[PDB]
């Protein structure tokens, strides 16, 4: 009444905010607005409280939510059996990624598929950590250790992290030749890589959990800071190609190795998956890198 | 998904065609037939054959067996719901302040609830809020403003506030003459009334900031404390009237006046209100004092 | 610096609000804004982040309390433990006590302390469970068990409630004759009587929970909407007494009783404790209530 | 308290007199009488015996500097320590940046910040919503769009300007569209925020665009490398393009449908209650503008 806007409102309950349901929904915010008005304005009840930062339901936001949430979730929940079922070489992969490394691994790919498959849509959805629940995804990419889960995992690589600091930091500070010597440097530490943990040629591992004189939730704006000269960071060398060439940034503590993440791809237990999935998953499979 | 168009899907296989359910639900057979087609479309599916008798194809049966159960439940229940979340009957949430409820506000409530026997109140009652969250209000009563939210806000009384003591008290106490003389007196303080803040006739503004003789978190027992004789104290002129008429209470110093407080009534829009809400906000309108 | 504006600072933090802090130190919400204000003034640094109505602790805030706290909190309780041996038989005497029924029982009594010792003042609050800093105050009165705690302990009385209806309703709704009959009436609960069990002569006990017509956080205008007719409230005796000796409100189910609630005073055990509150102690025991 | 009044006559004690207290702390002799007096008539005790013409005190003026004067020298010292390290140019501070415009716009800065100033340590966050944050819990804020108003001061340090573009080899097949309604006919690439496309003409015309692209991401970047692939037509600040549009890889299309600028914003407190640390930063930016 209508239904559609009525279930709009329970993404939005569950999401927290119309922000968030707009990045995991892909509609955009003046359309969850509008339609969220809309039903309030055909009930005559105000189902949310708007200001910020929570958003709360009403009593009568509360007696919608609780009773009709359940069947709007079998709804979802039956047509998506059905439709998983049926064709296709058509429709849209919802895919949930990393932060970080998605643009230089994962893009590069993942644009090879939509032109093999022009009729296929992707909705990205990246996160850092995700910590997420696996059902709401059709097709998952994670890196590092994992743990059950018990999904269908597949590697389809690894990133090794090396430490790197500009030549001109190099001439101030004398480079370490022991790991343990860090705490005497400026370090600029990058989400997910803040605790860093080196094993050498002794089998000696020293670990850093210093807060740095850095430290950002993304990785780039630390590559960025190291190429100021700001101190030694630890950062995947695929994003150092560049630098390494043109020697803008060198390589520090090189007998100090860093246990290779492995990238995995992570997706639900179906039996019955859609063609637009079964697409995608193998494609990345045959696929290099 | 659309829903309201899996929704329409099945009213349409109900009523039997197009025509049949373009009939009982006003709705264009042009726009069955767009929506409808823009169902087929999200899922890539042909659910029925359009082209003369009506037939659902391997899809459309699926979807009708599975999901129509739940598309009637969810029908009726968002019905249900409506119907009582804008009734006349039920419950409401009232916040009002403390000590100066009793005296003000119980006629009008009790009134109200005599007229509505089937409207009943949940009263909070406060002297700290102010603070306290409006979201779990439909309607609240506070001594002044505001502050400062999007709550329709209207004044609908004040209080003044008064000097009294009793005659005991001013039998050995000679009546002072002027505000200042109040720092040789016996002061009983209750809050919110501590710092005595009193100015005349000719502007001069006294302000009385001694501890007193008694405090108390709470008018009314600074009051009892004043019948006994126990000294001068301030308070609104409403919670005195019987005892100002009957000789138990003299009043003092009544050219110093401080500033009047207004009694605000805070509510949202009546527009997305429950009837419940609105009839309260009405009635209290419509009533004096 | 001044020393008094952080003391309140430290004050406010362990409250946890700036209203909290208004009831509890009888110091105007109006007046701690201004002397928090004057403190960051004079640090130059800010203390709380005050706009959300959370209030937390800046940098600067978390550091000068856990430092200062400590030494605020011992001389506090030194200038205390000093005016209280070196003063005397003066002073003021910090009450907390039960918002139900103050008012009614403990007024007379407490008015007539004040009459007797006029050198002797009286901060007195009324609790909605604080709860519950004991050491922060030097006489505590509450109702029912037990708690229990190190405090010693004196029952000065109890408190019996009974249902109560005006005739008006009375005339339009015939009695109950059995208290599960009270899930057929309009019923009026205030805090703390929203849990009504009643028991009769034959061990059978019912509880009623009904959220009833009228719920309120106190009492006393539940008393007034049980007398414009509106229905059946559970009530203290001592706060009926007088309408149900005009008639204005008459009782119902006297077949049914609910426990009596007893009525204690509870203060921190000390040697030699400081006079004024001897003097209080001793009068309160040997005063005539309820 | 009044805990001043008390230290004031610790001073006192320690000075030995009331003018050389006068002159050791500039206060004059009669506030320093008023204050003292005001004190005993607090305590209802004398302290201070000012006409002994030679520093006489009672016994309980010997009791309360005995025990508090102590407490109150570590309390001056205490406070004084705090706010020296509070004033102090070093520390750790944090930040709050937009997810994909930090790196083109603002890094530049932060990084000449840290090399300006060592000693003050970044501890940086980025991210989508900047009303889905709790201002208490930064130091300084980096934000598009006005906050949702707080406290906080407010400064526009620059804005962005959404373009549209594809990459050339994408129009090879796809002719260029010359009015923005010829959007549906092509492939569009959308990332969050910018999913609704509001684009107005020279004339003031207005058209929206709020089809599901066959791409959509979470954020900007990725949404490049695709228009970049020539997957289709994107939305995105120019600050982000500004450099690929110059080697090529893409080129501007529809430039006279503008899209509504968006301000960067920095918000914080008052940069007078800041500590150091933070103030440094304020005003490294503020001038910053290089």
């Amino acid at each position: 009444m209508k239904l559609d806007d009525l279930n709009l409102f329970r993404l939005v309950v569950e999401n927290g905010s119309y922000t968030s349901t707009s990045k995991k929904t892909m509609i955009p915010v003046a359309t969850i607005t509008r339609r969220i008005q809309a039903l309030e304005d055909s009930l005559n009840l105000r189902l949310l409280n708007r200001h910020a930062r929570k958003l709360t339901l009403t009593e009568a936001g509360e007696r919608f939510y609780k009773d009709c949430s359940p069947l709007l979730e079998r709804l979802a929940s039956m047509t998506e059996e059905i439709t998983d079922e049926c064709r296709g070489a058509s429709g849209r992969i919802r895919i949930s990624a990393p932060s970080e490394l998605t643009k230089r691994m994962m893009m590069p790919m993942f644009n090879a598929f939509m032109e093999k498959y022009p009729d296929i849509h992707i909705e990205l959805m990246m996160s850092n950590q995700a910590d997420l629940d696996p059902t709401e995804w059709d097709v998952i990419f994670r890196v590092g250790p994992q743990r059950d889960s018990s999904l269908i995992a597949r590697k389809i690589g690894e990133v090794k992290d090396i430490l790197v600091a500009s030549p001109q930091y190099l001439s101030s500070h004398p480079q370490p030749t022991h790991a343990e010597e860090l705490h005497q440097h400026q370090l600029l530490k990058g989400y997910p890589l803040l605790k860093w943990q080196l094993t050498n040629s002794q089998g000696e591992t020293v670990v850093n959990s210093d807060r740095g004189r850095f430290q950002a939730s993304a990785l780039n704006v630390v590559r960025s800071a190291c190429s100021e000269g700001l101190g030694i960071t630890l950062m995947p060398d695929v994003m150092l190609r560049e630098f390494l060439e043109d020697g803008s940034l060198v390589q520090v503590l090189s007998d100090w190795s860093s246990n290779p993440r492995d990238i995995y791809m992570l997706y639900n237990h179906k039996d019955h998956q859609p063609e637009k999935v079964r697409l995608f998953i193998d494609f990345v499979i045959g696929y290099h890198l």
